[PDB]
């Protein structure tokens, strides 16, 4: 569909990505939740989020 990039891959998508684990965590304030990686290059689409706590960490 272009002009430019994908762009952007829907989070239901996402799930699609079952078992992948890799690193994640927390995300924008009052989340606190685990994931797939599939949604770290999406969550920077709209930025912000991401302060994956430390105690965690990765947790791969």
């Amino acid at each position: 569909a272009s002009t430019s990039k994908c762009v952007c891959l829907l989070p239901p998508q996402c799930f699609k990505g079952g078992n992948q684990l890799y690193c994640v965590k927390m995300g924008s304030s009052t989340s606190e939740k685990t994931l797939n990686i599939c949604e770290v290059g999406t969550i920077r689409c709209a930025n912000r989020k991401m302060e994956i706590l430390h105690p965690g960490k990765c947790l791969a």
